[PDB]
């Protein structure tokens, strides 16, 4: 059949993230019985705060990605007040939640969720795709221990020779040649294997290996790249110390940007990447309890779980911001594209 994929086609199940524009919540198709992860994003938010074309960049970019270590893009629809994502639902939530249990990962666990983002790095390169927020936040596990990387949202093609300049990560994640003002420079993919460092170093030790946050300045923030040496426990594996060392090379030219300088470095010489790719080397033991979980909490929100929720056709407008409002808007209706892959699934065997 050739029937459009909508937000009726299936239920909605407990809401399990937030966000500016809107919530992110379990769903269930309705035929399949298949659950998913959706985001909604309000249409009228999305115009106010001017979020529209980064809906849509996103919406394109995912669009042309699929690799079993990104949580990848099933279906896109609208109706009058949404539009719509539903991705890969990804039960063992995220690593940010993990360690905020003060769970610290064993070194072989690292090693292995490194080989498999490092795959995903590496095909998102290829196909010109900067993420620019790796962080435990982003990245999710599967039921088997698996991760995932999602959160799309400031993601950017970079066309080939072509430099980026804007100032868009996580600060604490965000490598150094992000910061530097020199008016010759900008960065590159080599941001995301930056930061890729950072979160193992943090899954290892509990905490970042620099002390930045959200609200300092730049200007101490290259100072911090600058003067401080990075601690390496002891306690760890050279091998693991001088992987991390790699990725937090403060020379995007002298860091790891490519699956291939992670594939012929030594420690990783007992890796079998065909099997990586697989999903047939499972990183490791996984605590019980992750984000998901249906441990009883005072949350007023959701304790109220038992309860269950010819105006515009006259094409009305009133005053210029709520005429300005109804422009974009039918805009949104008509520029928004459909994105379905059964359907292109189906399509390719024929």
């Amino acid at each position: 059949e050739n029937e459009d994929v909508n937000f009726d086609h299936f239920e909605i199940l407990r809401a399990i993230g937030k966000g500016s524009f809107g919530k992110v919540c379990i769903v269930q198709k309705n035929d399949t019985k298949k659950m998913y992860a959706m985001k909604y994003m309000n249409k009228q938010k999305c115009v106010e705060r001017n979020e529209v074309r980064n809906v849509f960049k996103e919406l394109q970019i995912m669009q042309g990605l699929e690799h079993p270590f990104l949580v990848n893009l099933w279906y896109s629809f609208q109706d009058e007040e949404d539009m719509f994502m539903v991705v890969d639902l990804l039960l063992g939530g995220d690593l940010r939640y993990h360690l905020q249990q003060n769970v610290h990962f064993k070194e072989e666990t690292v090693k292995l969720f490194i080989c498999e983002l490092v795959m995903a790095l590496d095909y998102l390169q290829n196909q010109r795709i900067i993420h620019r927020d790796m962080k435990p936040d982003n990245i999710l596990l599967d039921e088997h221990g698996h991760v995932h990387i999602t959160d799309f949202n400031i993601a950017a093609m970079l066309p080939r020779e072509t430099q980026i300049t804007t100032m868009a990560g996580t600060k604490p994640y965000m490598a150094p040649e992000m910061f530097s003002s020199r008016k010759g420079a900008g960065y590159s993919f080599a941001v995301d294997w930056w930061s890729l460092g950072v979160t193992a170093y943090e899954l290892l030790r509990g905490r970042r290996p620099y002390h930045i946050r959200s609200s300092t300045s730049s200007k101490e923030i290259v100072h911090t790249f600058e003067t401080t040496v990075v601690t390496y426990p002891s306690a760890w594996s050279q091998e693991m110390v001088s992987l991390l060392k790699k990725l937090l090379e403060p020379n995007p030219d002298q860091r790891f940007s490519q699956l291939s300088d992670v594939q012929n470095f030594p420690y990783m010489n007992d890796i079998n990447w065909d099997a990586v790719f697989q999903k047939r080397l499972i990183p490791g033991f996984i605590p019980n309890k992750g984000r998901l979980n249906c441990d009883p909490t005072f949350e007023l929100e959701e304790m109220i779980l038992e309860s269950k929720p010819k105006e515009k056709d006259m094409r009305k407008c009133d005053s210029s911001q709520t005429c300005l409002l109804q422009e974009h808007l039918d805009s949104v209706q008509k520029e928004f594209i459909i994105f379905n892959r059964e359907k292109v699934n189906r399509d390719f065997n024929k």
